[PDB]
Order: structure tokens, then C-alpha cells, then sequence
């Protein structure tokens, strides 16, 4: 009923979408992973009459899910995706959306990853994103390569006309006590990918992390906190 919504809160399969800004919603579904349930997010940017999809939601029938709540609450036709990183939380469900009609995309890297790890694969390969700092534009967002954090692929999307920040799994949640599923990441880099963000969108009014509540810019440096305690 209008607060953000939760692990708890939502059965695997059901997907809630949460406004963040005009023309930018995120998506919420949950998903059960070696026999527990997490959360987690994605983002919806209006793109005129159409909308771009940032990441799955986490599974083939939670995106067929998340689809059918998108044609029911907003009723616009979802014509690109873009998957931040490797992990079934973000491309699970690409086969869904590319069946579905929406042109799926990620970096070379993050497809190299998911074709080697078995994960679903994007179709299209995002250039221009391979060294740290590394920046372009998708439709009305910005695609960010921050460096290695939680993953070596890992993207973030800025939204400039709402000055939204989508950290995806590289940020976490301010409750978060933990760095999360470290299995793939780099926690002597994480830091200093932080520390980019940081110095290339200080402007950022909420920022939205891979899994949890959105904020304000504290969740980055939260973030490096908790994984260089993590590392400690
Ligand atoms: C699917 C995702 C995944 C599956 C299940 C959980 C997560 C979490 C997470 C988030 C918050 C949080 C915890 C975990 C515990 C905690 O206490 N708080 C995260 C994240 O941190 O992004 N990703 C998760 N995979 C799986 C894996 C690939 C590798 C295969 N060998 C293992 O690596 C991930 O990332
Ligand atoms: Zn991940
Ligand atoms: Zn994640």
C-alpha cells in the first residue's frame, strides 16, 4: 500500500512495480535460491511511447510476471532490455523477453559470462563499455561501467532527467550488514568501482541498489563500508 515492497511481501512468482520518478519505476519480484528467498530488483525508464526494461526478474515465469504487471499498470510496449551483469537475477527470463519481442542487450562481457556460465544469454552486444569509467547512452538512460565490484561485469544506469541511480548488485542496501553473494566479486576493487560512481554522479537523488530499499547517495558509501568490513 504504497511503501516499498518486500521479501516478505511478495510470493515467488507475483511482481510489484514501485514508481521512483516520473517515467521511472522499479520492478520487485523474489525468487528461491539454494533454499532461501531473496528479493530483488529492476528498473523501467519511460522512452517515449515505449519503455526500456533494466534486468530480469529473476527467473522465465516471474518475467513473464513482471510483462504482464508492466501491460497492466503502465501499458506501454517494454522494446529493449538491457542485463547488468551475468547472474540469473538479471538475465534469467532474457529467453522470455526475447520470445516476448523485446530486443535484449548486455556488454560482451557479461554475455562471454553467461554463455560459459549457462545463465541465458542477450542478444546484442553493448561496445564502448570494456575499460573503468567508461560511459554511453541507451535510450533515456546512461550506461556506466564503474570497474570490478560485485561482479567483474557489473553495470550501473543513471536516469538524468530524474536523476535516479540504478546501482544494480554492485550497491547495497542501507540495512544490508553483508556484501551478498560475494562468489563472483572483487572485494579489493569494489572500493575504488564505489569511488567512481561516486565522482561521476554526484548529482544522484535516489539510488537503488540490486537488491532491497532504495535511498539517497549514503547506500554507496555504505557499501564500500560493508565490503571492506567484509574483506577485513
Ligand atoms: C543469483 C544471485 C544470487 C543468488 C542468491 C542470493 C544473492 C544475493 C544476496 C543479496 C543480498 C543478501 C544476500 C545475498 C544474503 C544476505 O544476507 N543479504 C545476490 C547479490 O548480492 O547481488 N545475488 C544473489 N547469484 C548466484 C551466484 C552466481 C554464483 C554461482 N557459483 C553464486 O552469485 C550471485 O550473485
Ligand atoms: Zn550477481
Ligand atoms: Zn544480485
Amino acid at each position: 500500500s504504497g511503501e516499498y515492497p518486500t521479501v516478505n511481501e511478495i510470493p515467488v512468482g507475483e511482481v510489484r512495480l514501485y514508481q521512483i520518478a516520473d517515467g521511472v519505476w522499479s520492478h520487485i519480484a523474489t525468487q528461491s535460491f539454494d533454499g532461501a528467498v531473496y528479493p530483488s530488483n529492476g528498473l523501467i525508464v519511460r522512452d517515449g511511447d515505449e519503455l526500456l526494461l533494466i534486468d530480469t526478474a529473476w527467473g522465465a515465469k516471474n518475467t513473464a510476471a513482471l510483462l504482464a504487471e508492466i501491460e497492466k499498470q503502465i501499458g506501454l510496449p517494454v522494446t529493449r532490455a538491457v542485463s547488468t551483469h551475468f547472474h540469473d537475477d538479471r538475465v534469467g527470463g532474457v529467453d522470455v523477453l526475447r520470445a516476448a519481442g523485446v530486443a535484449t542487450y548486455a556488454s560482451p562481457s557479461t554475455r562471454r559470462l553467461a554463455e560459459a556460465e549457462g545463465n541465458e544469454i542477450p542478444t546484442h552486444s553493448l561496445e564502448g563499455l570494456s575499460s573503468s569509467g567508461d560511459a554511453v547512452r541507451f535510450g533515456p538512460v546512461e550506461l556506466f561501467y564503474p570497474g570490478a565490484a560485485h561482479s567483474t561485469d557489473n553495470l550501473v544506469v543513471y536516469v538524468p532527467s530524474a536523476n535516479v541511480l540504478y546501482g544494480g548488485c554492485a550497491v547495497h542496501e542501507l540495512s544490508s550488514t553483508s556484501a551478498g553473494n560475494v562468489a563472483d566479486a572483487d572485494l579489493a576493487e569494489w572500493p575504488t568501482s564505489v569511488e567512481r560512481i561516486q565522482k561521476h554522479y554526484p548529482e544522484a537523488e535516489v539510488v537503488i541498489p540490486g537488491h532491497g530499499l532504495p535511498g539517497g547517495l549514503d547506500l554507496l558509501q555504505h557499501t564500500a563500508n560493508v565490503v571492506k568490513a567484509h574483506k577485513n
